[PDB]
């Protein structure tokens, strides 16, 4: 049925596995020219939902389907723990002998962590009998070949780390979730045999939004817009105990259907952790992307893993501006948001401090550490210019001497946001940001272009839809007397403007929010 | 087919266990002449993959091949377990007499964490009854000659507490992880028989740069860079169909195989210079370690060496990379010494221990295994970050050191000899040769440092020559920072003209490019 | 076996009986009438009244013979009335802070104890059972067990311990551990008998003037290290001899008469080990070294002499009060490094407690309030006794304000005739100590003692042998005999005002040239290396 084809994203597990499977069966000379013994376990694990067992089925259909002829057992999680007093460590042995009659076989373990824990002497003995008879008959597995073992998991830290080892389970593979490259792919793979296939490009914008989204997210996203064309079409199912007479023609997924599919649909990753990234909303957009894209560009000159072998020193940048220009709390998340598949780790306040029972320090380290551990990363220290006046006196050595202690050459990249200018800040914090080195961006308040396009919509389209050059003159006053706005009041005279077109919904006639929203744009006071 | 010689780095295991195991069994009246009483338990310990069955089947292949004067009994102690009422209690007292009739014997009990576990209410009665007569087994069937006991494992406590008492297992052989000296005749011996005869300089660099592997996955690494050759020579390998003609001599294992296969597989104050780096700083990294010969010369009667409360103090301002790149490789260089580090994210990157307890058992630790070393880099924001308490007791615990007692302190600092305070002044003594002042390096070096960029990577598929000429004339007064920072830039250029034929155009872009690098 | 715990005994070595254990005989002579008294007379006990106590306490550093002593005293119990059964458990095994099992495995002890009765139970480090409601739990049912042992018995706890201070106070109750006996590093008369213990069966028997010899070059050892260093002399022997027994697993002939071991033997075993006053316990009291004795040896002999006039016990109806001394000199006189070490060393059989800063804060993370009246309190219950506070001059300012005012009022409250010594050092003179520290010692009392350099003859004597006969060692030709001595003289001439420190630098600096050339036969390219390396050495 399933056979590589579906599996979409992945795609180096893939090649990776037949150098295990197949080719000590097609080519054993190879493996006898430097004596090799080619390697026999793998270890599938990664976070919930991102393959690795639709990868399981596929190689058993490609197994059972393929070159004639491999056998497939398949153990879910504790199944040799028997009753009596000895029929847990015989079925083991049973089934690695079974496999030896059938070979070539490849034995496949799913959840391994009902069968394998950790040893431990205030536990059940039979966990540790289990464990034993398990490391011991994989041990004596050389003489009996052409026998594979593998196993899928979720807890990489709760399996006997004894098993860990190469001669046990000396691959491990590691399925992340997709990026927006693999999405796409996934996404083909589901909407594949649609009636009315939707169009690359439109798969190429939804393969933007799903970020933090998994194969099975994806998978069920088609599933919901399909649900809510159906209700959208035919409203008069639910309110009906019998059958109906629909004509399977008119129903129709369009993107309406996609988009509030995905308002109810929640990533499992983000269910009980929000990620310190987000991207610009579908008003601010028009008004900041390219300022972002400028960031961006400039990130690149400074730290260019981010497009033989890119070169990089200590990569570090600054992003500086006036106390309202958007720079900590829409800038810096959407680059964040955009330069995904590096991991990101925060640093602020409600990092350090919201979490107790643990000093600033120790956090502070295990950042830093593990930042190091997976390059190249990302640090995100926010708001420096408040965060340098609330540490204490320990935190910044701790905080100086442990990124002193990063090696140069290797990426990885601290992010920071200030309100002072450079000039302003502690010159202990100075030093680190060096302008000869294009490590400090200025942000600037956008252009008469930009904030054309920020009100071209609603003046005027949405003033004119019922349940023009009078609309122009509020557009280009509205302009006018907004030429000195930070964001901040930007949208909020948005917002004033959205409210007063909202309070004239079922009028049928216009005329009466027009002298309104004039005059409350004549009543709009600031000035900073 | 294993007998000593196929087992890389534990040169001092070897000798202390048959000088304890195997010599009071084979020479019994020369330790009858001392009382010297051997063991009758001992227990190899360690993490896993640390050659803990590798000794054992040496020493069985030891025990064999000669004139069989001494009996091995291997078993491995977990499928000595039978589901029934009293048959693995049996076998347990016919194994002691199957060694008994065979005297002298050596009964090796591999992985003993199945054979007897902590018996608590948590176990059965077969583990409990085992443990019983195994404990009754040794304490009274022995004590005369000549059976010894020996068992492996891998966690210490994962064994019944009661094994481990005066007249029971008692000595214990910890495997630890090798260091960088093991790590390549580990190498050697798995490189043996080989077509292609490998040189020893590439073990040796390849043994420095596979830090925390534990012998197996040495053993790996081996395979899995063959597996790189195979797909960089027959990339048609996948997606095919059945051989058809294959030639095995075109598939020669290459330098840069092993460092891709040693990034597909998953494996302190001390790290060696980067090949970057090293053609700039080796050269005082060794000036260093002739300072500290003239000073620690272990790096009633004379003719042994001696030293008094070594110290060094490697001063030298900001950027010269005197605790970012200096000291670390002389801590690397001076291996064979055990270090005990002392800087802030030590101390404070961990609570519920008092910083003032965490200095006192690192100077007891490093006076246990003297000569040894303790690190304190930047001593010139350490005096500042730390209460007045932690300097009293700091200051007598090294003063309370025995005088020539080979403990090293290596320190660091920014600032001059002059500017740190009074208390720290009068702990270096630079009459004596306890302070060094790193200098920039010379324009040998510096020019060397840039020769592989210009002229060795840009004309890769000439003016160069100038443009390398005022490279060094404008890096005369830059730090290793803006040293190598300025190396990083010129190696950008490059990377983005990859695929550019003609030349003479990434080569304006390069010398402007260099013509704009300030770092003032 | 239907007690899934730890209760079987061990079968004890019978050769084990008031043989091998040397050094510990006032100890010895009160546990055979407290613990095998009760058991072989068991008239006398029923004759009047008595019912002994059911306890012993054994602390002190490691290796000193603890464990030693319980088994030769189970064995010498079990000499007529076969046989006394031997637990023993040991603190701190895998069932620490777990409830409730360790409860029901000291129930099941005791059970199994009383079964076999008369047994002898041992707790090795009990600081693991009962540490200074996980640990309400278990100490209560511990003291409700043992307090609930018949007063004939016949059971025997045992307890044994490192620092007395690590032990719930609870347990130091009669009729549970009504004695404590300290088992400390042993002196020179009993080392020569552990010696003498270890040696005992040998067919060529070492001298009686060796075994004199070796026990004065091995200071700070501890039982376990003399066991290491005569067990290991003997690998040395055969590892010279028959080097060819190292590559070859064929069993050769070895002739068993020219593997006789003799002394380079036991010194190339004394040299690669430390020793145990310098591995752990921070003994506050060490002998000067082998180097530094001829050039200190006077001052700790005049200390010794002016410490007679106010602590009149320093010669053993004595009559003291307030004992007090104040050593004083320069930074760098070696008061607290070399004196006050070496002055509480040569006063052994007096125990000594320190109050200093590595104490009071880096060991026992504790209140310095705490430890402080402890140190005073046990300091009074076993005197005559010494408190050492070094560097007073810096102790008094680390201190805190609460700190002070305890110790100064728990030294007063020590009776006025109880010979327990104060002992202080001092960089500063009296006269710029704080004012609370000046009115501590009364001078025209005695109790301050003002260190002086070393004399011209000491002096002499420290670089004489080093610069005379090792600096003519054969490379194992042609020396000079005469321009040594001028180098000895000029030496001893140009280091006429150093203080310790430098005194003892100058000997390692000169020294290091010899090891330089070791080899060389024509002892001439270092001599003028030495007198290159004197003629450019400055303070
Ligand atoms: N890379 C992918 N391409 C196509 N579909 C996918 C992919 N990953 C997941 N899916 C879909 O999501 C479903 C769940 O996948 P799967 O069960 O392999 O995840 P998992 O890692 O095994 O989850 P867990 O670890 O929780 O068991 C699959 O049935 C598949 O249809
Ligand atoms: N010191 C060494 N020298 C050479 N090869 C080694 C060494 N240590 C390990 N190896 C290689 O690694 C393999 C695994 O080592 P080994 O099984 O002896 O240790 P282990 O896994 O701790 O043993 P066990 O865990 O089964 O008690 C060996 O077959 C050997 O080839
Ligand atoms: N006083 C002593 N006399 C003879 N041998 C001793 C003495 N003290 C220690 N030893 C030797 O040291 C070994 C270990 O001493 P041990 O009793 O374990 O020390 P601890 O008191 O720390 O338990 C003993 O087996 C014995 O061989």
């Amino acid at each position: 049925s399933v056979r590589f084809d579906s599996v979409g994203g992945l795609s180096n597990h893939i090649a990776a596995l037949k150098e295990m499977v197949v080719f000590p069966l097609l080519y054993p000379e190879v493996f006898e020219k430097f004596k090799i013994q080619p390697p026999r376990g793998c270890l599938f694990y990664g976070p919930p939902g991102t393959g690795k067992t639709l990868v399981a089925r596929a190689l058993a259909n490609e197994c059972s389907q393929g070159d004639k002829r491999v056998a497939f057992f398949m153990r879910k999680g504790a199944d040799c723990l028997s009753k009596w007093v000895g029929e847990s460590e015989r079925q083991l042995r049973l089934l690695f002998d079974q496999a030896y009659q059938m070979r070539p076989s490849i034995i496949f373990f799913d959840q391994i962590d009902g069968l394998a824990p950790v040893r431990s002497s205030r536990q059940d003995q039979i966990h540790s009998s289990i464990v034993s008879t398990l490391l011991a008959l994989m041990d004596g597995l050389d003489s009996r070949g052409e026998i594979v073992v593998i196993g899928a998991t979720n807890r990489l830290d709760s399996i006997d780390p004894a098993l860990r080892r190469p001669g046990r389970f000396d691959r491990e593979f590691l399925f992340s979730l997709p990026d927006k490259e693999a999405r796409k792919e996934i996404l083909k793979i589901h909407t594949r045999d649609w009636n009315p296939k939707p169009l690359d490009t439109f798969l190429e914008e939804l393969a933007e939004n799903c970020v933090g989204y998994c194969g099975a997210d994806i998978k069920s996203i088609c599933a919901e817009a399909a649900l809510c064309a159906l209700r959208r079409r035919y409203p008069q199912i639910y309110t009906t105990s019998e059958k109906l007479q629909l004509d399977l023609s008119s129903i129709n997924i369009s993107a309406k259907d996609f988009e509030v599919a995905m308002q109810k649909m929640i990533p499992a990753s983000q269910r009980a952790v929000t990620s310190p990234g987000q991207a610009l909303s579908t008003v601010v957009k028009p008004l900041l992307q390219n300022t972002v894209d400028k960031i961006l560009e400039a990130l690149q000159r400074v730290f260019p893993h981010a497009e033989y072998q890119p070169m990089s020193f200590r990569p570090r940048i600054l992003i500086v501006g006036e106390p309202g220009f958007g720079q900590g709390s829409h800038l810096a998340p959407a680059v964040i948001h955009a330069l995904e598949k590096f991991t990101v780790y925060t640093l602020d306040i409600p990092v350090l401090f919201g979490v107790s029972t643990t000093s600033p320090e120790e956090t502070c380290a295990q950042v830093i550490r593990e930042a190091k551990r997976t390059a190249p990363s990302i640090v995100y220290v926010p708001h420096i210019h408040v965060w340098w006046e609330i540490v204490g006196p320990t935190l910044k050595a701790t905080f100086t001497t442990l990124l002193q202690n990063i090696p140069s050459f290797a990426p990885v990249l601290l992010l920071a946001t200030s309100d002072k200018p450079h000039s302003a800040l502690p010159e202990e914090v100075q030093e680190l940001f060096i302008r000869d080195y294009g490590e400090i961006f200025n942000v600037q308040l956008p252009d008469k272009e930009e904030r054309t396009k920020f009100f071209e919509d609603l003046i005027l389209k949405q003033a004119a839809k019922p349940p023009h050059e009078r609309l122009k003159n509020l557009l280009k006053t509205v302009v006018k007397k907004s030429q000195n706005y930070n964001i901040f009041q930007l949208e909020n005279l948005y917002a004033v403007i959205s409210q007063c077109i909202y309070r004239h919904r079922k009028d049928h006639d216009k005329t009466s929010l027009i002298q309104k929203m004039e005059q409350e744009v004549e009543n709009f006071s600031c000035s900073r």
